[PDB]
């Protein structure tokens, strides 16, 4: 049972509030995250939700998956994980821009399809994978999260409308190879995100390709088509997505 | 449950061996570091060593402890945990020699206390914390385990952080939270000379003798300068030969985590 004890948890700095939760840093042995629900009663929906987040969570143990570490359902419903130093990929990618060189883009790319793979072996399909959920652990380590409190991951079948799976997950994985290799996100031309979603929807619409660095290797445009491939079969596996990112990772430091 | 799908682990490079396992460096989603029995049939009181081992390990999610990330008992029995870049706090301090910056230093005692104060908590006695087992991932991240073998063997069991009343080997169980607490401000001997205690003797049975008679005690006038005076007064608190005088890990914690901010 991984319960901790009442009382224990003390919440500090109030970092990002949603619609649903709250985040706040907080002292549990050391620096650590809280997850609260800021509500005096929750509903069967919430409290529902609260079991499934921890009932995955608990299932998982590995580098690349942030770290979870306990729940409190007396006071107020928290989940806690280990905190991280740094900021998300979308940060470093769309905000601060920071300029990744191509080595470490890889880096980023493997250890995201790392912890990816290890979701999927155990039957957890993310269902909203974004470079926004993948945080950059003292810009080192990939650390997998869902840090919801939208649409240009989304794979056609899903906008087209249970149309998730494997594949979904691997079309937004496809969506972060573009925003790594690119450094900007998908359809920036176009400024009218319902058009968008009919169009992904219906094929007229494709990541550009042709916007990636000049120094990405061609191994890695490939497997970013494969990934973003519009039919759900067409589309490899985890197991073979990081084959691919480990072989060509080989010859090129 | 924490078994892995059988047959899914590689071995692959072979860092240490006794007589109680082999490490290897592994992979299973990626790199991993793999502790394995190597005989063909277990023994009943070796499988029940191996059922401790991660009985307390899948007891344990904390960033300062060593992420335990499954075992399996087919082909062998064999206890799997995260991969750690660089080596123990003894490597650095004795053998390489860092040069640590004074900040810095804290920084790993803060770690190191933040880590037993978990294990403390989940009712968990470490029963030999010394720099040896204290693995420093990556240059900056203390991972807390029990690395028998898969790290450089100490100067002299280990003697030089086992307490008194732990020395005098009384037939009586002598391991408490306190003992954990002496074998630490052993480990803060450590960080503040740069230096392993009692350097002067040579010979293991007097050391022994000597700090279970209480004759002999830690040097404290060796710490460096820029060592702040709430350090010293903590790391003798922390040895004190009084068993239940010495803090506990919550105020160790607290005491590190209040001067750190000035
Ligand atoms: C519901 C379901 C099945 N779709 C699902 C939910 C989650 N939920 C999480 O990961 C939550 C857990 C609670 C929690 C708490 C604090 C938190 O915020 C942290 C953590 C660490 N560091 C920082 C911050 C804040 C901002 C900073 O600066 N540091 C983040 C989260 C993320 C994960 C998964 C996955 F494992 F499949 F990926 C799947
Ligand atoms: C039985 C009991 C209660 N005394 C106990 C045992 C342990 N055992 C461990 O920590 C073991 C687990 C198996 C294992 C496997 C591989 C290994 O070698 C690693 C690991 C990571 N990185 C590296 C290496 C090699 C050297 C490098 O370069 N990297 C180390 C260990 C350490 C922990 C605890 C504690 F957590 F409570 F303190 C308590």
């Amino acid at each position: 049972d991984w319960e901790i004890p009442d009382g224990q948890i003390t919440v500090g700095q109030r970092i990002g509030s949603g619609s649903f939760g709250t985040v706040y840093k907080g002292k549990w042995h050391g620096d650590v995250a809280v997850k609260m629900l800021n509500v005096t009663a929750p509903t069967p929906q919430q409290l529902q939700a609260f079991k499934n987040e921890v009932g995955v969570l608990r299932k998982t143990r590995h580098v690349n998956i942030l770290l979870f570490m306990g729940y409190s359902t007396k006071p107020q419903l928290a989940i806690v994980t280990q905190w991280c130093e740094g900021s998300s990929l979308y940060h470093h990618l769309h905000i601060i821009e920071t300029k990744f060189e191509m080595i470490k883009l890889i880096d980023i790319a493997r250890q995201t399809a790392q912890g990816m793979d290890y979701l999927h072996a155990k039957s957890i399909i993310h269902r909203d994978l974004k470079s926004n959920n993948i945080f950059l652990h003292e810009d080192l380590t990939v650390k997998i999260g869902d840090f919801g409190l939208s649409i240009l991951w989304m794979a056609p079948e899903v906008i087209r409308m249970n149309p998730y799976s494997f594949q979904s997950d691997v079309y937004a994985f496809g969506i972060v190879l573009y925003e790594l290799m690119t450094g900007q996100l998908p359809y920036s031309n176009i400024n009218n995100r319902d058009q968008i979603i009919f169009m992904v929807g219906r094929g007229y619409l494709s990541p550009d390709l042709s916007k990636v660095r000049s120094n990405c290797p061609k191994a890695m445009k490939r497997l970013m088509a494969e990934c973003l491939k519009k039919k759900r079969d067409e589309r490899p596996l985890f197991p073979q997505i990081l084959a691919s990112i480990e072989l060509l990772a080989r010859s090129l430091p």
